[PDB]
RNA sequence: AUAAACCGGGCUCCCUGUCGGUUGUAAUUGAUAAUGUUGAGAGUUCCCCGCGCCAGCGGGG
């Protein structure tokens, strides 16, 4: 009924953010909407000031994220976390001019042993088409990463392309099956939702608005 | 071009000094490896050269 694009986000370390104005940079357990929009953005070489392109992207695309557990030699490996005592010396003291602090400190959280399968699709008011997105994910223009730039991908961003009625149905065709799914679209049997502050307010730089995921447990 | 980007946790530091593991102790007694057997036959011994009366004879490997 609808055509989906299927991506895999997998690497030794990932980081998907939560509200902070502080030096500790938190992570949640799966990709944020903002972040996925950012990933696609990087693929479609969109500069940071290009509010038109950013808005087009945001209004065109929607995501569903599945949390894939890792299995090594027939054993399950749970997603764990990591805190990096991250230091900066010679950091700007102010936005104007060149005075700087001897040392500042930050704490940054990462996800270890995490892997995701993402399904994205187009909205009825789409400015784009899926062929574009596929081409981009296969040949990105800006460097693609998993949250932070220090976080490479260990598997091609492109997984596949297909067609179904649910996101759930779409994702069924792609191993590993069995993980939880967080979708921007409702799936009939399922009633639980999960609140986040993912949604980028493109008109207002680096500020995010509340939204809700639909949860499809496995 | 993702709470993103830009982005060291970083400098200094003997584990050091003393110390027998030592005295005593048969592995010891018994035990055929024994019966039986032509090495016969068969001139192939591979290469080069000389002489040949084509029976072979000789030189060198």
């Amino acid at each position: 009924m609808r055509s989906y694009l299927i991506l895999r986000l997998a690497g030794p370390m990932q980081a998907w953010g939560q509200p902070t104005f502080e030096g500790t940079r938190p992570t949640g357990r799966f990709p944020t909407r903002s972040g996925l929009l950012g990933l696609l953005g990087a693929c479609l070489g969109i500069q940071r000031d290009d509010t038109s392109s950013l808005q087009a992207l945001s209004e065109s695309v929607q995501f569903a994220v599945r949390c894939d557990e890792l299995i090594l030699d027939d054993r399950r490996v749970s997603v764990t976390g990591l805190r990096d005592y991250h230091t900066v010396l010679g950091a700007r003291e102010d936005y104007r001019g060149l005075k700087s602090h001897e040392t500042i400190q930050t704490w940054r959280e990462y996800l270890c042993d995490a892997s995701f399968t993402v399904a994205l699709w187009l909205t009825p008011h789409a400015t784009m088409v899926i062929s574009e997105l596929e081409k981009a994910v296969l040949k990105p223009r800006y460097t693609p990463y998993l949250g932070r730039r220090s976080c490479p991908l260990t598997h091609p961003l492109f997984l596949g392309t297909c067609q179904a009625s649910d996101p759930q149905k779409a994702l069924l065709n792609y191993e590993p099956v069995g993980g939880d799914i967080y979708s921007e679209e409702s799936v009939t049997g399922h009633h639980l939702k999960f609140t986040a502050r993912d949604e980028p307010m493109i008109t207002l730089p680096r500020q995010f608005a509340s939204r809700e995921w639909y949860v499809i447990k496995g």
